[PDB]
């Protein structure tokens, strides 16, 4: 009978004003954990990647969400926890840059090799490097890439593409940001080509925008992207319906997905946060933002839909699914549109956890690429930046400050947990480019 | 039996801009990790509190002292991690107070009980609660506290007194300040005064100060507090020298270590940080202070000393070590002796691994009482607050910055922060866990009943 734990419940287990009713433990986990390592081989691989969400967006979320007390029944019920490293390196003296961007870090755990800020799947020297995703394939493993950003932001277009710099999004930028990447100069092409030839049996998110884009050279000259893939005999579904009505998704009629022009839609609704907001504004209840939709699918609804198509290949799979926005809305400054993506993904880890429970053979982890710029500070806070004070579950305020045109990232360690085989391999201290391998090994690739 | 193993080295493998160069993990961590887990009685406690380390000024600290790819011995040599919310409470209404303050996060630790910011050994309503080291002693365990803050700040405060307030440090303040607790008034005492009667067989740290203060009651009124500290028993010391010639400390021999009237010195001096510091001044080269003197003991010998007497009791010990500054530097926005104070603390973390992993019983926990406000940024930089540029051991710079306030200090933040143990019972600080958790880990791992 065994069968690996998921944290059942950790929240405040009773009065948070009296003795130990704070306590979220019932007992002694030296057993749980034991239950919980296994060096088996992982069939599956199932990677959340909660852009920007380090520790402070995730008490921010869990507070407001589900109380300070609060469990979130997904992001935190993954048994193995630790601490990981992600700064960059200097392009020319090849020393670190202590505080990354998306792409660098995207590419460090899809890659193995540490790079400049902007660069997709090439290294300092510019060198092509196999991301985990065309590794997968190779060994004949089914692929996934889903995302509530555009399929050519950093963290999905790092699976599939090898550019100098994250702006080449299609022929146009890419002709005059990425020459050498340039199809009509001899290149692999831009992201969103490259993309269509990694040719992944899964690919859900937006950024439909520049598949409207034709070819400057090759096959296909012409044609538009959206063209390329129909004739490349690709799936194409623009809605939860159609979505849904998908039986298979395979390499000779592989699924792409395009649920919106740029970044699907948010999950909730709020003011911007403002210099001095905590005091000349009232404290703010976020609401649901009516656009979200009963036709556009929700991150959960992409996660659990990729599973079921990717679960026919008999050998496996390797998912990464991004909660997106989180890192948006901290840029932007917007608590409740931050807080509720970082919502959004617990339901989408809650779903991949309750499959990997029952499977067995999956390995799930749920990180984050880099820490962002909100703090949680003191209601009477007299802070620089600009702050806004909300209305959490526990019927208390909480006020939150970005103080770093937009919020930038900062290079601080962030958590990183998972569960299943291998998972041991995240607690304690490690780097970025660890996570390469410790999937390579699960995966039992080469 | 694989008696328990350290992480050996978690630092980057090797040239850092190859593929896998980075990489920490050399092989699989399973059965490592499964060496690792024990449920069996832990013989004795350290706990290591670094104020305001949070996993963002731990990475400034080893970025700095030993480039991004370096690896802390002590604080980051602990195999099992976690992290852990320490939310307070607001005293009218019961409601959480998601950033807590340095009162009563102790108080969380030491009591298992969450309470209001400010008081000490009280909940909302004012009640005392037994704190670990009460509760130590009083099992016959050895008991020690040690902090580079004067002794009557809130983390070691904590551990032996019972106040409505962290100001009531002595006689004076007490009688203005916590009314229901001056002496005059029937209350238990001061923090200094509760300090004495705590009697704990090692007490080391600053704040000489409020000693001099007099009693104003109880059997010894008009005597200082000093005093009353001799002719009761205790054992005065003031520099490293006597500290260590000092053989015994024990409950009718305790030791008094005070080092400093207020705080100890801090290790390394640098310049505040400014408004775009960053952008109009200079890489800083942190200085180590020329007056921290071979006379006064560093945390890591203070620590040292306190494991060499407490462990000379056969039932076992009970020890926290207090790398206080880093908060307080924190607050200053002063970098280098922020950072200075994580290193202070790290040789201290070492030393206690040193002693655990040799005996092979000894539970050693290494975490924060709340997260603090820098936060390492691009080195581009324009922020609204004070930033400075640092030079770290990669010849790189590191830009930090501090902008959650426009007053006085640098504030606390409520962000969950890491957790490290080793030992038996560690695998209680993996996951998600909350500070209040920390006292019935480690009740439950001494024993205690
Ligand atoms: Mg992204
Ligand atoms: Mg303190
Ligand atoms: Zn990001
Ligand atoms: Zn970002
Ligand atoms: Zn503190
Ligand atoms: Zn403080």
């Amino acid at each position: 009978t065994p069968e690996m734990p998921v944290l059942e419940n950790r929240a405040a287990q009773g009065d948070i004003t009296a003795p130990g009713g704070a306590r979220r433990l019932t007992g002694d986990q030296t057993a749980a954990l034991r239950d919980s390592l296994s060096d088996k081989p992982a069939k599956n691989i199932i990677l959340l990647i909660g852009d920007g969400m380090g520790d402070s967006e995730i008490t921010a979320a869990r507070n407001y969400a589900e109380g300070a007390g609060g469990f979130f029944k997904g992001i935190d019920a993954l048994p193995l926890t630790g601490q990981y490293t992600h700064y960059a390196l200097n392009k020319k003296t090849g020393k670190p840059d202590y505080v990354t961007d998306s792409a660098a870090s995207a590419t460090a755990w899809s890659t193995g090799v540490k790079t400049y800020n902007g660069a997709l799947g090439v290294d300092i020297h510019e060198k092509d490097h196999p991301t985990i995703l065309e590794m997968a394939k190779a060994a004949g493993l089914a692929t996934g890439n889903v995302s509530t950003a555009e399929l050519q932001g950093a963290t999905p277009a790092a699976l599939v593409a090898h550019v100098t710099s994250r702006k080449c999004y299609g022929p146009s930028a890419t002709s005059e940001k990425c020459p050498g990447n340039a199809l009509e100069k001899g290149g692999k092409g831009s992201i969103t080509e490259q993309l269509l030839n990694a040719r992944a049996d899964v690919t859900l998110g937006g950024g439909a925008k520049t598949f409207a884009e034709t070819a400057t050279a090759g096959e296909w000259q012409g044609k538009t992207l959206r063209e390329q893939a129909e004739a490349r005999g690709y799936q194409l579904v623009s809605d939860a319906a159609s979505l849904n009505s998908v039986t298979e998704a395979n390499q000779q009629k592989p699924l792409l997905g395009l649920f919106a022009d740029g970044n699907m839609p948010v999950r909730w609704l709020g003011p911007k946060a403002t210099y001095h907001g905590n005091i000349d504004k009232p404290a703010v209840t976020c609401t649901p933002n009516p656009q979200r939709n009963d036709s556009v699918p929700t991150l959960a609804q992409m996660t659990d839909k990729a599973i079921e198509l990717l679960s026919k290949n008999e050998k496996g799979f390797f998912l990464q699914v991004e909660g997106a926005s989180i890192d948006k809305q901290d840029h932007a400054a917007n608590p409740c549109g931050q807080i509720g993506e970082t919502v959004d993904l617990d339901e989408a880890v809650q779903r991949a956890l309750e499959f990997a429970k029952k499977e067995g053979n999956t390995l799930v982890i749920v990180t984050a690429d880099h820490a962002h710029a909100s703090q949680i500070v003191a209601p009477d806070t007299k802070a620089p930046g600009l702050t806004q004070a909300l209305n959490t579950k526990d019927g208390a305020v909480m006020v939150m400050s970005y103080g770093n045109d937009s919020q930038e990232h900062t290079g601080s360690q962030l958590r990183i947990a998972a569960y299943g085989p291998h998972a041991a391999n995240v607690v304690g201290l490690t780097d970025q480019t660890d996570l390469f391998y410790t999937m390579k090994a699960a995966l039992g690739l080469k």
